[PDB]
């Protein structure tokens, strides 16, 4: 029942209810002639909504806000970008123009600026050291260490036992490494083990791209990362 590319036209976003007060958003974009899905998260925060990640670009993110407005009808007051890439901060200007307070760690804000990407306005302190966690309303933000990127954060919704791994966690169907240009291949397995150690009770695990699963997605990603590391 989870939305895949065939169900999402160009420029549109679908929402998927994972648990009470927790949804994923799914959008698509083309890269080198192939179509990729991308996931973000929506977490109910009292009578407001916390958004995790843009929908990968200004068009998709405008569609994201319209679909949230249409389907949930609660204001998106804060957004957190979980790393500096365009599927996470692309669309931050649309969020900002719509009154959403956009947040990212200083590490992500720094890397986004270097890359010429959009820059969330607010800074999330307390996340610069591997193993650091901070509460952000209905979620915990966790910096597990460098993996897919040096700044990647994961998000845990304790009320629903939902772990959102972002692009540091691969879906099961991905059996070879994706974009590792900004990755720390040497530290990625150790970072995944920090996630496993902190959230062993997680019931739902959302990769940045593709189908949700359980905690097996962590070991899966480690397997794929180690196989890529040993490419000969
Ligand atoms: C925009 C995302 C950020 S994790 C990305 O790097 N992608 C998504 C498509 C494949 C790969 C690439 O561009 O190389
Ligand atoms: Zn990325
Ligand atoms: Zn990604
Ligand atoms: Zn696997």
């Amino acid at each position: 029942e989870y939305p895949t590319v065939s169900e999402i036209p160009v420029g549109e976003v679908r929402l998927y209810q994972i648990a009470d007060g927790v949804w994923s958003h799914i959008a698509t974009q083309s890269f080198d002639g192939a179509v990729y899905p991308s996931n973000g998260l929506i977490v109910r925060d009292g009578d407001e909504l916390l958004l995790i990640d843009t929908a990968w670009g200004a068009k998709n993110t405008a569609a994201l806000l319209a679909e949230i407005e249409k389907q949930i009808g609660l204001p998106v007051t804060r957004a957190v970008s979980t790393h500096f890439h365009d599927d996470r901060v692309g669309g931050v200007d649309v969020l900002r123009a719509a009154g959403v307070a956009t947040y990212a760690s200083p590490s992500t804000r720094r890397l986004a600026e270097v890359e010429g990407n959009e820059i969330p306005t607010h800074s999330l302190e307390g996340l610069s050291s591997s193993g650091d966690a901070v509460r952000f309303g209905p979620v915990e933000l966790f910096y597990p260490g460098a993996a897919h990127s040096t700044d990647n954060l994961v998000v845990y919704v304790p009320s629903a036992s939902v772990l959102y791994g972002g692009c540091a966690i691969y879906e099961l169907s991905r059996t070879s490494a994706g974009n590792v240009a900004d990755a720390d291949l040497a530290e990625w397995p150790t970072s995944i083990e920090r996630i496993q150690q902190r959230y062993p009770e997680a019931q739902f695990v959302i990769p940045g791209h593709g189908l949700p699963g359980g905690l097996d997605l962590l070991k899966h990603t480690t397997n794929v990362v180690k196989a890529h590391t040993n490419r000969s």
